[PDB]
This record gives C-alpha cells, structure tokens and sequence, in this order.
C-alpha cells in the first residue's frame, strides 16, 4: 500500500502522478 510520486520526462512533457503498490 505504499503510494508515490514521480515526475517523468515524456517527449518533452513533465508526466507526474502518483502510483500506489
């Protein structure tokens, strides 16, 4: 149940969201 953040680079575009596990 662990939830983040993460901000990644797609074609130039800053793609951040969180995901959860």
């Amino acid at each position: 149940g662990f939830c983040w953040n993460v901000c990644v680079y797609r074609n130039g575009v800053r793609v951040c969201h969180r995901r959860c596990n």
